[PDB]
């Protein structure tokens, strides 16, 4: 695969790797490309993470990594150790959810509840959002449901926008196959462009990078 960028083959950036459980693309070997990729275009690091799912605990991402990630990540390292050397291997990190959702970032997400529970053009925007991706599910979808569903949204909305550290690494930038309403959602937000509020509290003038990645 190949970038969709002079600071990349610069290798400015540590790449963060976002795997979305359930999505038909992340196969094992597709997922075994884009660590290919991130090893050889990464500034030092690269932090391998479970990114969304478009009770075990409070939080759904927290969920999602006990009863899936593990699992995932243990079929993504014997891959791995078949696939690269003993020194590629040594750029890999491993971050489950309690990794990346520090106190600092939990701030950022109260702030995203919050402004959940009290705004309703906020609240309605992501519901509808919720309602757009599913609306081409075969399955349907309640309204408490969709709700619950924009709040598993708020929590990763965070690790989207802003650049965060996981067991003490920041990297500065993502690989994704292609660009998704969120992902533009994503981009309107970082520059103040829609719910401005949100910029002026949680995005501290460091945001996440994207960089499409697909053969």
């Amino acid at each position: 695969m190949e970038l969709h960028k002079n600071d990349i083959e610069l290798k400015k950036y540590n790449i963060g790797v976002a795997i979305s459980l359930g999505n038909k693309w992340f196969s094992i070997d597709n997922i075994e490309k884009l660590v290919k990729w991130s090893l050889l275009h990464t500034k030092e690091y690269v932090i391998i993470y479970i990114a969304d799912s478009i009770k075990l605990s409070d939080s759904h991402a927290e969920e999602v990594a006990i009863r899936y990630g593990r699992n995932l990540f243990i079929k993504i390292k014997e891959r791995v150790s078949l696939s690269f050397s003993q020194d590629e291997q040594a750029k890999i990190i491993y971050a489950t959810w309690s990794d990346i959702a520090d106190s600092k970032y939990k701030e950022k997400v109260k702030y995203l509840y919050n402004l959940y529970d009290k705004n309703i053009n906020f609240k309605n925007y992501i519901e509808n959002f919720v309602k757009e991706w599913v609306s081409k599910e075969k399955r349907t979808f309640n309204n408490n449901e969709i709700n619950k569903f924009g709040r598993y949204i708020l929590e990763e909305l965070p690790l989207l926008m802003v650049q965060v550290k996981a067991r003490g690494v920041l990297f500065e930038a993502y690989v994704y196959p292609y660009k998704t309403r969120i992902t533009e959602f994503v981009g309107l937000l970082q520059k103040g462009e829609i719910f401005p509020e949100i910029k002026t509290n949680i995005l501290d003038n460091h945001p996440k990078i994207f960089l499409e990645v697909r053969e």
